[PDB]
């Protein structure tokens, strides 16, 4: 049974934790409100791993369909104001 | 098994798929779409926040290909930001 | 086997026929000769069209959609732009 | 068996042929030394598989395409260099 | 058993080798840091045979790429062939 999953990161709310046997991570997208500075999203333990770098006037968003993450997973907006959205599916 | 497609816009920013599995392939801006960024969401089914699946803009990225996304119906797409047209393609399986 | 086609304002359509009961669609690419306007490629019904790609020379000259499998007959149409636009795939 | 595979195309070497199995093709990338013109890469029996340009799209990923050898790539337009990467399987 | 993997390449560390029944490095994304300057970056894999180029990125053009589905057999040596970075690689160690 797969359920749709999503989150929004920003400078005000820089972190989000998924914490169902696997998180299927599909896309990462900038919101229309996001400033122009490069954005960077990392996954934190339990060093950080950078999974995406995006910029409004250069690369709207990115697809990474196929990535499957083992929970718990913490995302952090390591650089930029956001909003930055993430989409995916929980599967078990 | 069956090809699927839908165009979202200011006139129609919402669409819902019902019949097993929507394979979602690409999302593309139309040549008549104006400059502004466009954002496409999937709404949660009624039973917390819409899930953003694509951000596109004509001068910087006019489409994206997310082959491998497989959605269970009903699925409601919404054109959250932008006037469109924005197209969606995929297959009903 | 390997399969490809070129669409243009002169030749706007290109129908695939004959295993070869599956067309794997891999990439869609603008030619270096395509002019600056946005290009849109749709797939047409046998007997509403579905847009599968939007491209523009100065913004995004190609796209990969490896994984799409289509059931023949498939008719592609260059709905907008003058081309050339190329498609590639693998008859399966 | 799997072995990493790569080749480089350019005006000085327009084509490259892989043969003695499937070639898993991964990415196609412009070199930093490349010029600014649009580059187009074909597979010759031609089928165009990529268009790239340094100031617009310097590479593309094609993880999933599997080719039956022999396979000949051609730099149909542009001066290069253009790199291809993949994996020989079996 | 799968574990998240991530490395950072730069002028400082312009080469990293992932060393070892079985294990595959699943290679997911390669992304420029916001601190990378304007030059083109190119990342190779060096034979444990010439180097193989796997990505070309540039901040003002294409700051990252996804290559989900690439499964590398160790040993795998990554090299930042052109560019000062930082450039980040992400993936998972499987099995």
């Amino acid at each position: 049974t797969t359920v749709l999953w999503g989150c929004e990161l920003s400078q005000e709310r820089r972190t989000w934790t998924f914490r169902s046997c696997r998180l299927l991570l599909h896309t990462i997208c900038l919101g229309e409100k996001a400033k122009e500075e490069m954005h960077r999203v990392e996954i934190l333990p339990p060093q950080p791993v950078t999974i995406a770098s995006l910029q409004a006037s250069v690369l709207p968003m990115v697809s990474m369909v196929g990535v499957q993450l083992s929970p718990p997973v913490t995302f952090q907006l390591r650089a930029g104001s956001g909003p930055v959205f993430l989409s995916g599916q929980e599967r078990y």
